[PDB]
């Protein structure tokens, strides 16, 4: 195999789509070959499509997905209301690590936050990430609260054997502001923080995007990665 | 002693105080005696004051502060600004053994969520409630992202075998969508839900406030907190 990362998140909304594309972005440049996987996507009928953005920012064309929900909710209930089950945890482990080759990067964006439903019955993207051997990469804010919510994160992660392959702030506002800039600096105090995308990132067009993103990451990290 | 709870939530701003206030005038209208306590208090210079937001809506008296700082942040980068130390650990423990007596239930209000730092090196409200062998609620939302907040703080108390006394859902709309009431019944199935406050609760004046802590609890629960 290769280099599985989920792709995880403190909250909803923390930007993790921008991130998976970022990293396949900086990885490609370093010659990587990288595939995303969102097993479950919700929020459809308003054209929620995270797999799509990934690709335009990105160029990835290695995009899985297995189930779109048309209600903009975590996975069970946008499944629950439209009366139809999750994908089973065997469907998304298995995508995944047929996903999975050498020198391959292979990001799995989840729904939410770690343990949120994603596979019937109850099985979270830390339940996967346990099945295909991945680390995680967590996606946090520089807001008020970042802190409790990463520490809760991380313990969670642990707890699991599921190492951490860092953290990164999904959107670094400008200007920073004494609460963020403190944040920063607290954040890596607790884990390593590998990338600060710039607020507003996700409306680059692909070449803009792809200069903000060889310029996010550690190169040498992105390279050691596979 | 009496019983001891801690006062905690899934993030900031979740609407802990009005929760200990609601829990506090329940408590009181049942004749059980209630003290609160508020070991850190940060954004002090933005008048920040939840234990006087307690006394405001509940009439509690018994109020105990510690630490207070000015900047509205996080108690750790507060108290480096000002210059300041956070508290010792064994502080924070005295602060609530201080209070702590037959037939009273002390509540202590956190600050933001359950793993904040509140006392050097790295000690949290969890690392409290071990020491003084309480109890923790939790303070969630009915919001996008609740059940994994609630489900990581959880968990978080499990590893330290810190019991937990139940969830309250802070601000309850009216009405409810879609995704409040999914939140609502999936909270349930995760742990006792023990009340879900009406939002705008701290707008109600001294009866209003005091019928709607009354309602929002079972009465049973509530006496049944403490001997
Ligand atoms: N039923 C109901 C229900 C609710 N209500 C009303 C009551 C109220 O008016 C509001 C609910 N209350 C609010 O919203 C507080 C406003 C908010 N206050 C904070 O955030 C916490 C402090 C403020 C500055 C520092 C932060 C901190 O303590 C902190 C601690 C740890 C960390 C570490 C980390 O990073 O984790 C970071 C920060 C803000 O200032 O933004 O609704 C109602 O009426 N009826």
């Amino acid at each position: 195999g290769g280099t599985i990362l989920v792709v995880t998140g403190t909250g909803t909304g923390v930007g993790k789509t921008v991130v998976c594309a970022a990293l396949a972005s900086a990885a490609r440049q370093a010659g990587i070959d990288v595939a995303v996987c969102k097993p479950v996507q919700t929020g459809t009928a308003r054209g929620d499509d995270d797999l799509a953005e990934v690709g335009r920012l990105a160029g990835v064309t290695q995009l899985a997905g297995l189930a779109r929900y048309p209600q903009p909710m975590a996975p069970a209930a946008a499944a629950e209301h439209a009366g139809m089950a999750l994908p089973a945890r065997d469907q998304i482990v298995r995508l995944i690590a047929d996903l999975d080759r050498p020198g391959r990067l292979t990001l799995v964006e989840g729904a939410g936050g770690l343990l949120v439903e994603l596979a019937e019955p109850g099985v979270t993207l830390r339940d996967v990430a346990v099945d295909v051997a991945a680390a995680a990469l967590v996606v946090v804010t520089a807001d008020l609260g970042t802190l409790n919510h990463t520490k809760l994160t991380l313990e969670a992660l642990a707890a699991q054997q599921v190492s951490c392959a860092g953290l990164v702030i999904g959107s670094w506002p400008d200007p920073p502001g004494l609460v963020a800039a403190s944040n920063r600096s607290a954040l890596a105090r607790i884990a390593m923080v590998r990338a600060a995308l710039p607020a507003g990132a996700a409306s680059l067009d692909a070449g803009d995007f792809a200069a903000m993103s060889a310029a996010a990451f550690d190169r040498n990290w992105v390279a050691g990665l596979v």
